[PDB]
């Protein structure tokens, strides 16, 4: 059908159904905005496969997400939200930007999880905001940021645990969220190595990093955190 | 044994008295923009930013704000409260201006329906960066009830000053303020409140400010010579 929107990442298509979108996951790669692209055969598929085993673990335990179920080795069928334009950020352990706003090592522990809020907003770098400047651009109200904040925290401590179960740290991650057909708020978008990061007891980076910083092939590594994730239940 | 430098800044030095919580700022006919980068002396301008900041803590403290001021004691000195530093540049803006206006890729001068409230995590070794909350109680500045004080204070000297300043014909597009505890561990304004950490525009959209020296427009000492003349008309 129509290709709603052509991302970084993903294609998103209609369906027949007003309410439901089919997501395509590209074998496309980007880091910096850019430049940094670049195609990885087999990325789209092992992205899908993570987030499509992640969603539907996620609507197991009772988080309202857009998730209905895989489709293809490329494609999964999605509630069609608005998109709340934050890229919502939590994080376990100090990494990447947090690190040099604070000039600190990565890999310190934060005794409690810190949220972010950027704006998702490419023309402008997707700039770190702050609660006041939400209300500004007119994104959300002091009830649904409170609701943002505390939907990520409780999705934080079901992932940290399940890929500590299979060893893994969950160091930090990225969300987004939207309003669905009946007007809440639901976690969508998706959830992969691209947008997490992940260490292995050894500080191994199990994720975009990989790419980031040129540490070696992508889809090695995203393949070791599918094999090590089809170990859960 | 009464007169020690205990520190050396940008703009002010600051030193002992005989008296432990009380301490004279010296305000230097020095100008800085870019964390370093234009680096200028610049004659007279230590005496206006003294006699600016002076007289606005004086009218601040008359309203009932509390501040470290204690009096203007020289053309450059001035005897202060001795505070401990909240290591935050608590930023106001009425107005679009400078780096919101970079962050949010808006124009300069667009009237913000409610004033915005930022946090800069003062450090000079990281280019003091934009903080959120959560980042100020990471950093042990500050919990949840003194960082709403901060804000609400804030608002509320912002409320004084922009009515001041209007009296007089400036628009007071943004400020920065400081704080500290002092020797009873209550929270006050201390700090400059100069054209140095305020904008400034007249009516015609002229910087009445240091962004004069930042943006390269007119002579800095020209132009803080005028909002003194025009500060004492509310006298
Ligand atoms: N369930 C959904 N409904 C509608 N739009 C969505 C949904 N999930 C994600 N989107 C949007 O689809 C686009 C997916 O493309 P992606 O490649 O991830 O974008 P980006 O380049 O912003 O990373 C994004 O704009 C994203 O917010
Ligand atoms: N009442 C006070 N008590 C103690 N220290 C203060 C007081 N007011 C200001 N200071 C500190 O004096 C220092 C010197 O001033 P300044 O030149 O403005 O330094 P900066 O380069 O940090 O702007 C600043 O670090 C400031 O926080
Ligand atoms: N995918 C994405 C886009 N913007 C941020 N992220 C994710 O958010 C976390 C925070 O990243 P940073 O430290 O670079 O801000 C990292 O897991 C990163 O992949
Ligand atoms: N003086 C100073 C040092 N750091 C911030 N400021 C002040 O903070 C306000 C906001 O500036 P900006 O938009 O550049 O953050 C301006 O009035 C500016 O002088
Ligand atoms: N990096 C984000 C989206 C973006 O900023 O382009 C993601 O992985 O979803
Ligand atoms: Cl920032
Ligand atoms: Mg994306
Ligand atoms: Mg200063």
């Amino acid at each position: 059908k129509q290709l709603i929107y052509s991302g970084k990442a993903k294609d998103i298509y209609t369906t027949e159904d007003e309410n439901l979108i089919i997501s395509t996951y590209k074998d496309q790669a980007t880091a910096f905005n850019g430049v940094k692209k670049e195609q990885i055969a087999g990325k789209g598929v092992l992205n899908n496969q993570i987030s499509s085993f992640i969603f539907e673990k996620l609507n197991v335990a009772g988080v309202a997400t857009h998730f209905v179920e895989k489709l293809s080795d490329t494609e999964q069928l999605n509630k069609k939200v608005k998109i709340i334009p934050l890229e919502v950020v939590l994080r376990n352990y100090t990494a990447g930007s947090f690190s040099k706003r604070f000039g600190v090592d990565e890999g310190i522990a934060l005794e409690t999880p810190i949220v972010e809020f950027y704006y998702k907003n490419d023309d402008l770098d997707d700039p770190f905001i702050n609660d006041e400047h939400v209300k500004f651009l007119q994104i959300a109200g002091d009830q649904q940021i409170a609701y943002l904040k505390e939907e990520t925290r409780r999705i934080n401590e079901l992932l940290k645990v399940w890929f500590a179960e299979i060893g893994l740290k969950l160091i930090d991650f990225k969300l987004e969220f939207g309003f669905d057909k009946d007007g809440k708020i639901i976690l969508a978008d998706e959830f992969s190595p691209d947008n997490c990061r992940l260490w292995d007891a050894d500080g191994n980076h199990m994720d975009k990093d990989v790419f980031r910083r040129g540490l070696g092939e992508l889809t090695d590594v995203y393949e070791i955190v599918w094999e090590k994730l089809q170990e859960l239940k």
